[PDB]
């Protein structure tokens, strides 16, 4: 938070997949 910016909520990670 509340001042400055950011946004989202987090970080990040990517994701990926499976089999």
């Amino acid at each position: 938070x509340x001042x400055x910016x950011x946004x989202x909520x987090x970080g990040x990670x990517g994701x990926x997949g499976x089999g």
